[PDB]
């Protein structure tokens, strides 16, 4: 049931792990327009490239707005194998909860990809506080996707004001993170 | 522990239930900056009108769209509000997944709002409500904004807004369900 995975209706923003041979991590929304869940990758990412090669992808699920930041510009000792057939695939250590996911009916338009479901885990440990609507991590969320599409620094320096007036110092470091990457 | 029910640090966007005698629900900011929560009301709200009057005020913790903008909007109707607990009970929705009633203290006015700290008396939990696993979610944000826009709209009648609001609407189409899709219906009609 992959909404109590964090993979629901509409876009769910989520941070993709990707790579075998070498885990990746990045901002990625997975959609749900009431079919298989899917993805829109655009062409050139190391998301891309692994989904490419390997055909899956898996979701993780993050409230910290650093972690989405760090992502968008992660190690390997952040990454646990998690089962995937008889493969094991990457996670993150700090996801709320994962779904590995064979990627199917891969076509070009971006690259368009449909999401099988494999395997799902729930990390306990790593729900501490209750999530709330926070204006300034919704500032940095909008912030890390002009920071992709810059890759518009322009509108990253007006997210900047609402993460600051509304964000806590997760938000206001997240910011900061991005202001120093670029 | 205040951020088991959906306080935390920054500014925490809730619908907060106040009115003793007759229940209201707004969409309330409230502020941790390392001391004490407090909110900033605009004065003449009916928030404003009853934390003046009985010092007390619930958070209700919320992720549907839709009651963000009923209770922007409208008037919640008493059915969907519950008492619970000092002496006296008072008013938190039903639809609440968590909620923190709050006595109000050190009341002052700066510029044009009524500043004031909050002291927890009670809190609860609806498991229940909670049905699925909440996920950043850019529609969702989009109508959040829509909502504060919208009424900077009715302030100041500047057309900025709409703008800003169509803007909004596009990113809730894209990337919201059905409850948020639902909700912009009920900013445009609100306007
Ligand atoms: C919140 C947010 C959502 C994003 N959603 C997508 C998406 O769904 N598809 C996509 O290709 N890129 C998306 N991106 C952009 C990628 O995250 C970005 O290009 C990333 O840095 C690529 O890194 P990679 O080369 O390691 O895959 C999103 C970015 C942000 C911050
Ligand atoms: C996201 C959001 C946050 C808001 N935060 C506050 C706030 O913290 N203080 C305040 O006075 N009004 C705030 N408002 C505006 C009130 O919600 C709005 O004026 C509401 O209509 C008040 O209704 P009432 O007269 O029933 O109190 C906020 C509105 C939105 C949509």
């Amino acid at each position: 049931d992959l909404s109590s995975f964090g993979i629901r209706e509409g876009i769910s923003e989520i941070i993709a792990s990707t790579g075998f041979e070498h885990p990746n991590a990045a901002p990625i929304g997975i959609v749900m327009k009431g079919e298989r869940p899917f993805v829109r990758l655009f062409k050139g990412s190391h998301t891309w490239e692994n989904v490419l090669k390997e055909k899956c992808l898996a979701s993780n699920v993050v409230y910290d707005p650093i972690l989405f930041v760090r992502s968008t510009f992660l190690v390997p000792s952040e990454f646990e194998y998690v089962d995937a057939g008889e493969f094991k695939f990457p996670v993150l250590k700090e996801a709320i909860a994962w779904v590995v996911f064979e990627c199917i009916n891969l076509r070009n338009t971006s690259l368009v990809a449909d999401l099988v479901p494999l395997n799902a885990g729930f990390n306990e440990r790593n729900i501490k506080e209750l999530p709330v609507p926070n204006r300034g991590f919704n500032a940095v969320l909008e912030a890390t996707v002009h920071a992709t599409r810059y890759q518009y620094l322009e509108l990253i320096r007006h997210y900047e004001s609402l993460a600051s007036k509304c964000g806590g110092d997760a938000e206001k470091k997240a910011m900061k993170l991005i202001y120093e990457a670029l």
